[PDB]
């Protein structure tokens, strides 16, 4: 499956510092039973988009924490203010299998303040757009993706999970 | 290495028909000694971007002709006019190794009417933007990429190669 994240606040290339991954340097990570590729299809002052493509042979969550580890912690040494604030962000998850249909997807992400779009073909493409922190976009995806198929949930459920109408399903 | 192509003439999703690859369906191709992944990080009415990511273990040219075969022929059944005309296009080639430095890159692409940008790190990222046909963007990349590291050159050198200041280097 694939994850993209798009940010357009000029210098949109700041997403590079926030994710702690240089736009000019595509990279591959060897995982348990598969590869993760990361690159930025777009890295200008107007638009910046990161992609993380999973090649296999929960895995995304693993890939997300392996690749976007420091961003998850909430830290950005070079732009401490952008890490700290809600940014206008778009994210896309392509080829997400989900037994519970699209209704459970809306049910997990809408409560978090995301405008949510679901496209089916059974795999899904989910589009999210909101004003959230980097670390919270990543945390949500990291926690909810597996649910759609306790320390983790403790560390990454932080400051959103308590007020979640589906918090018990998630738990 | 990676190739992206971006098109923004609204219905920018027309790039999907031109490339004959559905934006909603990421796909993997098994090759001689590697994989090619294709997907569209962006597929809206305002912007459409295709990516082709090579995972190995000339290969790009192979991948390009395998994946974008029909677009190379110049045909688009659903938008015959867009295939026929010069479109405003941007393309990116990331992680291109090139012994001859950036000077040979400018030398191969600028004559074709591309605004060309080269970034080094030895691998290169080359950015191209011009008003060319789909089939000609693809042909140029398919022919010049190997040069930067006769039937082919005959079929794909068509209607650009004769007037090329470096046509003999290419040949």
């Amino acid at each position: 499956m694939i994850l993209t994240i798009t940010y357009t606040q000029p210098p949109a290339t700041d997403l590079g510092y926030l994710l702690h991954k240089n736009p000019s340097r595509p990279q591959t990570f060897e995982l348990n039973h598969g590869k993760a590729h990361i690159f930025y299809p777009e890295a200008t002052s107007e638009r910046c988009t990161v992609a993380l493509l999973l090649d296999i042979d929960s895995f995304m969550s693993v890939a997300i924490s392996r690749v976007f580890g420091t961003a998850m912690s909430g830290k950005c040494k070079e732009k401490p203010e952008l890490a700290a604030i809600k940014l206008p962000l778009k994210a896309k998850i392509m080829m997400l299998p989900c037994k519970g249909g699209e209704e459970i997807i809306y049910r997990l992400f809408e409560p978090l303040g995301y405008k949510v779009d679901v496209e089916g073909y059974r795999y899904y493409t989910v589009s999210l757009e909101g004003e959230v922190r980097v670390r919270d976009l990543l945390n949500h995806i990291y926690v909810l993706i597996p649910v759609l198929d306790i320390d983790k949930l403790f560390q990454h459920g932080e400051g959103w999970l308590v007020d979640h109408p589906e918090k018990e399903l998630i738990t």
